[PDB]
């Protein structure tokens, strides 16, 4: 509190805003820096988020923020002009290698301390785990799939399984109201690219005329199943079950703040006295994607700087650690 | 699996008897060393945990067993006889500083590795937090609360606070059936110290006649309420809440194996966003007590030698440590 973290976050569509509003509040956690792709903004006394996301929204970047610099390697600029312990990777992993590549300018920079990403996709989560070495000698502490699901459930999970002497079956079924199109069509295509017959590529080429054409059908509502998710690999890393045992699904309405259904995830398995049970971690219907994906990952950075205290790098997953709650 | 963590049980009653018979399956963890009170048993190949318990129940200590001893020193005399990389102290506090003085006991051997307890009561958590740096110089890793409750919910709800600004209450309500008395009529009166008007004196000074005379009263069932109980200090020490905004109560029914309600713990907070909201987590009513303390227990030994293995010493509870799937 006399000594934050000082922490950043690199992008700031609706994730990153969000994230840097949970911030205001802390104490013990002190946002100096944000990254977009056209700018970034540097402030080692804290950010002023009103103006960061005025320049975001108005002028289309935090660049054209009061001591904000337009760059187009802002990135690359962010990361030598200041002092952070931490960063929050609040980006699209768009192309599909940007986190890993983003990833890899930090280990070439030299910088060391905590990154946290909020990654979905097993793949993605893939890329990361290729890296760990290189994480490891470059002296970061790498915290990945940090959010709400990859993140929160993925750690309900690890401590539900404890009941059992084998795992069944994990299942992951997520609700999302969208309160705010202006901060969400920026990433609608991530979620349809998971729709039936649908893929990344088909999703991120889309007009707003087909996306507007494809919600239509269903009253804006995005009914998404087995999806390609790190909570499998990340359950698998952990000992927990083979990652053929989990299964991720849920319902975003793009019409409607209101969450669809309740958030949760049911832990099957035999306990060591030959019975068949289920537990079952059920999210409050009032806590919103942005909660339930920044404050995790806050508590990860929080876990991973400590980590990164008592000289432990390399690559973590939120199965693998107990998040830190952030004053 | 070539070189599974050898580990004991102190405390042979119904709880120390369900770890035994858990651990009988895990390849990565071999039972050893088992003591009670008038004796112990060790084999570095494996107890036999049929002989073991046949032993206690007929003829009143596990030194009665195969390859037993008959010792009043029994915890004195195994400490020193075998390699032993971890103990679970399925032990009653009883009187209410034995699992202070039996940690004084493990400290003062010059013996190093984890220890865990499944405590309850605030106050004994707090003797073993004045312990910390004792353990710290023994080279003792030290896990404490890390049974159903404390243990599995109070972890449950240190990850369920991730998603709020402010904690407002953390409430946990168990059930518990009683399927067999004989292994749990040692304990009850651990059980009806937590009645109205009742406290551990009174509790453990009753006759089977009292008791019987009390249960009567109310069909064998003890509704128990504002129970002293670690999960408060426990998330108080994790940084996530006040002791005073955590309660805990539950039903025991000795009359019937089902149990009486379903065990939860519910997290209520305010977001970043000002909204009000509870998570909850629901044990399967299939998942024993026996599973529900012994399971996170050795999930917790597992990742309390992780801690040891990386020269990481002292005292840990359950909200501080993610627990490692025992296979
Ligand atoms: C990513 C998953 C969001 C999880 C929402 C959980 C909740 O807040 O209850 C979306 C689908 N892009
Ligand atoms: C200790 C508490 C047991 C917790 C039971 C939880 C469950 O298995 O659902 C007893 C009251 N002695």
């Amino acid at each position: 509190s006399l000594a934050p973290l000082r922490v950043g976050i690199l992008g700031f569509g609706g994730l990153g805003q969000a994230a840097a509003r949970l911030l205001a509040p802390k104490q013990e956690m002190k946002l100096v820096a944000v990254a977009d792709r056209h700018g970034y903004l540097y402030d080692a006394d804290g950010i002023d988020v009103d103006n960061a996301v005025q320049a975001y929204t108005q002028q289309g970047s935090v660049g054209k923020a009061k001591k904000g610099q337009m760059s187009e390697q802002s990135i690359e600029d962010l990361i030598g002009e200041g002092e952070v312990d931490g960063y929050f990777l609040a980006l699209p992993n768009l192309p599909n290698t940007f986190m890993a590549d983003v990833t890899r300018q930090f280990i070439a920079s030299g910088w060391q301390g905590v990154l946290v990403d909020a990654l979905k996709r097993t793949s993605a989560v893939e890329q990361l785990i290729t890296l760990r070495e290189d994480l490891a000698q470059a002296g970061i502490t790498y915290m990945t799939g940090c959010g709400a699901t990859p993140g929160l459930l993925t750690a309900a999970a690890a401590i539900a399984s404890q009941s059992f002497q084998e795992i069944h079956q994990v299942k992951i079924t997520f609700g999302v109201g969208i309160a705010n199109w202006e901060a969400y069509r920026a990433t609608i295509r991530e979620d349809i690219a998971h729709m039936p017959g649908y893929n990344v590529d088909k999703a991120q080429a889309m007009t707003d005329a087909e996306v507007a054409a494809l919600l239509d059908q269903t009253n804006g509502i995005l009914a998404l199943e087995d999806m390609e998710a790190a909570d499998d690999i990340m359950l698998e890393l952990a000992g927990i079950c083979h990652r053929d045992q989990v299964t991720v699904g849920g319902v975003v309405d793009t019409r409607n703040p209101k969450k669809p259904l309740s958030t949760h995830v049911k832990i099957t398995g035999r306990t060591f006295e030959g019975k068949i049970s289920s537990h079952t971690f059920t999210l409050g219907d009032e806590t919103s994607m942005a909660a339930n994906v920044c404050g995790p990952a806050f508590g990860y950075l929080k876990a991973g700087y400590g980590l990164h205290r008592q000289g432990l790098k390399g690559l973590f997953t939120a199965a693998d650690v107990m998040p830190k709650f952030v004053r």
